[PDB]
């Protein structure tokens, strides 16, 4: 897609830390931009819509090359439309914003400049953040995670889309999304079925893979610490159901782990250590920090830190594994007791130590899930399972819980506030900001 | 051997804190005592000596078990004697203490009563101290470190041991010493040598093997962080040169690694880390923080804080190893760069874990090395390389550094103070002290 003006684009600018291994840190300034399938997508010519719901134009969008040609994404208005604000330091995303129209939830991406994307190397260094969950109820997701995209959002690889990352283009993650409307500066109109549950998305006959490290996937109820790996590390279009992931018949059959390794305290049994109030080790009423170490040895360290008290990841016990460290030992007790093999299939922390080895892409993003209710992050998992299956509790919320339509009802007010980003060596990020 | 009481037994105080996953710290109240090998060694019926200078009693210690049951160890003047004192949580050790006679250092274990040693499981825990090295110039060491000792210093095991932890006895480290007077609960006089450098000091027939834990070895001017395995775990006497280590003829023969798998930041190439004065990260003139971590993996984690700022350990690249973690990579990596076959020989990381995962008791210790002249850590090593050589420079001191008559009478005012000793799980010592 080509870029149009009707609307100005201008992102919300965000500051965050960038810290050295000699205990000192400098203040850099970015911004953020909202991924492109948020956006106005009409034809260039004129006003007129070459998405509309969650359908194409038959005229403007016959095939995926002539959509391209014809139809642009336009600007967004941040907080009016999207209900996303900055100040200095701190990002707030609003769950249910009503304007002309109603817009749910954002997925944002940090910038370097007005038109590329910041790109982290995770490897042998640690990212830091502040967190405020306490407005996510059960069925809400407020992510911070990184993707392996390209830092101009395709536009080198792919010269029919013009728009790049000024527009948010080029996400990729590990379920092979294909419900993106363009990918590789295609549209993705070919194949395309509109949701039966969701006025505004579908799916398409493509879709856009690559390595995806979920720092943080949360709720006020339950969290989770997830690494993804691919066999392509890096972007890459994927064909229908041969691209597995959420968005297709088969699961498995791709390029991507789609389950990845998953560290949620309460999953592994310590359910007092996430949640509201004072009954929690971390009480998800109030602000915290959460720390995340990528050491050489491509394992994962933890550490929290709420009110000046620090908590490393809690000890688990799993099978022959016992530590709080997110390690090959770890991953491999955990599809022996909890099932699977798509993480192990698709090369593990190995494979995954190529992505931290390269740069990634920061994405912030606050969602409701049309696919499972959110259930596998704070709910039974399946929902026929009980307690007595290994992992099946990943949180307290009912297995009623998180219905779209029932959440954005009740919770149009949920919010989530990330802050405070600091990025630098192992053991840098504690030292004061600049 | 007995104990006698012609001088009395008063252990010094010393607090410490335990602290906890859930982000507390309380105060525990301990004490330390001296190794029995600066102790009087006298006939249990008078005061004649049973050890004088640096050789035994032929009429009382005609062999080694006659020896023990005709000699005891009596009690300690710990600041008059052994310039050894305590305030709170703190221990200061002088170099040279000159009374009736001239005292050179101290070696000291922490104690759970007046009778038993405090015993530490390190795996899953982390071990953080104070210390002011400004007052150790080349040739010195302050040293504290973990051994794989009996928590009543052998007495259960060797009756004709009376005397017990109460008098410091049962030492052993990874150079299976063959210097103690008294191993097994019987004298080592037999195959006795006095020292031909040292009026105090000789090489008996047995040594004493374990595991041992280099937290700290260190001066104002170099600092190692050293894992040394045994194939039997705890102590166990040895036969001459059948115990390898620093006093045999033979360093390798036998079941402990007298080498380990060191990390001396220096050595590893980052000269400007450790050092006297602002021109280093870390400034030896003022006191400093180290934080030890060991991860239920078997690898060991570092980092220091000086005036509130934190640093990792520095990152090392040496062969195909890159990072700041000591880990099963790097001490592979180290003998593949530096040379030996001594710490992969007796098992590595995975039989030190064995000892991680047992008791050990906590040494603090002040000497100077009448073998090697300390030049090991802090110099050029063995003193004929050059920096061509990999790992031969450990330090900026002269290889004509470190002579003991000669920094005794230069230096003899020479001390080191640890203090603010908290121990815990893994993230868990930097909260606030009970
Ligand atoms: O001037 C008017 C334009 O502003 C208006 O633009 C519309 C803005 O909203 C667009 O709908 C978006 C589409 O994305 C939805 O989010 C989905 C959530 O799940 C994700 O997996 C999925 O990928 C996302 O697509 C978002 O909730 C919703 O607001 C709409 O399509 C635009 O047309 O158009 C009319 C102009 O007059
Ligand atoms: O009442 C008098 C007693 O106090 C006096 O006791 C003497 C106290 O000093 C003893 O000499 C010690 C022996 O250990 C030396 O340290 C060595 C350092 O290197 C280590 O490897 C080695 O293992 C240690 O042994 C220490 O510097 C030195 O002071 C002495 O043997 C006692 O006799 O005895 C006379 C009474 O009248
Ligand atoms: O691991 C989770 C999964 O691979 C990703 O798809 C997930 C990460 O949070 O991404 C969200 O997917 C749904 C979409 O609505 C939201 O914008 C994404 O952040
Ligand atoms: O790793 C070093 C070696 O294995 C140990 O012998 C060393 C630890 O610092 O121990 C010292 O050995 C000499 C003695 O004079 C001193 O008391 C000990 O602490
Ligand atoms: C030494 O280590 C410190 C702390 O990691 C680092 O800041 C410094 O750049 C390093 N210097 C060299 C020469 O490696
Ligand atoms: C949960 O984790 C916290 C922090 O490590 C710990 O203090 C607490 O004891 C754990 N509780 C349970 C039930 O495992
Ligand atoms: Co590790």
């Amino acid at each position: 897609q080509s870029a149009c003006t009707l609307q100005s684009e201008t992102h919300p600018p965000l500051t965050w830390q960038k810290c050295s291994s000699g205990g000192t840190c400098t203040q850099q300034t970015g911004s953020v931009v909202i991924d492109a399938n948020w956006r106005w997508t009409h034809a260039t010519n004129s006003s007129t819509n070459c998405y509309d719901g969650n359908t194409w134009s038959s005229t403007l969008c016959p095939d995926n090359e002539t959509c391209a040609k014809n139809c642009c994404l336009d600007g967004a208005a941040y907080a009016s439309t999207y209900g996303v604000t900055t100040s200095g330091n701190s990002l707030s995303i609003d769950f249910v914003t009503q304007s002309a129209q109603k817009n749910v939830g954002a997925r944002l991406y940090l910038m370097a400049s007005d038109t590329t994307y910041q790109e982290f190397t995770l490897l042998g260094n640690e990212f830091s953040f502040d967190v405020d969950v306490s407005q996510l109820p059960c069925g809400l997701n407020g992510a911070l995670y990184f993707v392996s995209m390209d830092a101009d959002g395709g536009v080198s690889k792919y010269p029919t889309n013009t728009a790049g990352a000024k527009y948010g283009t080029g996400y990729c993650d590990s379920q092979c999304p294909r419900d993106l409307k363009f990918i590789n500066g295609q549209a993705n109109v070919e194949g395309w079925e509109p949701s039966s549950n969701n006025a505004n998305t579908g799916i398409g006959g493509h879709g856009s893979c690559c390595s995806e490290m979920d720092i943080w996937q949360a709720n006020s109820i339950s969290e989770a610490l997830t690494p993804h790996p691919c066999t392509t590390v890096g972007q890459e279009i994927c064909e229908g159901d041969g691209c597995g992931g959420t968005y297709s018949d088969n699961r498995y059959g791709g390029t991507c782990d789609p389950d990845g390794c998953d560290w949620n305290p309460y999953r592994l049994g310590n359910t007092s250590f996430y949640g509201p109030g004072s009954s929690f080790t971390l009480d998800t009423t109030k602000k915290l920090t959460v720390v995340t170490q990528f050491e050489t040895s491509g394992a994962i360290n933890r550490y929290y830190v709420q009110n000046g008290v620090t908590f490393q990841q809690p000890n688990a016990e799993l099978g022959s594994y016992s530590g709080n460290e997110l390690n090959d030992d770890y991953c491999t007790a955990e599809e022996a007791e909890f099932g699977g093999s798509s993480f192990s299939d698709k090369g593990g922390l190995t494979q995954f130590k190529k992505a931290t080895s390269g740069g990634m892409v920061l994405v912030m993003s606050l969602w409701d899930d049309y696919y499972a209710n959110m259930l596998w992050l704070d709910s039974t998992y399946p929902t026929n399972e009980t307690s007595s299956t290994p992992g099946a509790v990943r949180g307290s919320c009912s297995t009623s819980s998180g219905v779209p339509a029932q959440v954005e009802s009740q919770s149009p007010n949920a919010k989530v506030t990330f802050s405070n980003i600091k990025f630098g060596p192992i053991g840098s990020t504690g030292n004061p900001s600049g």
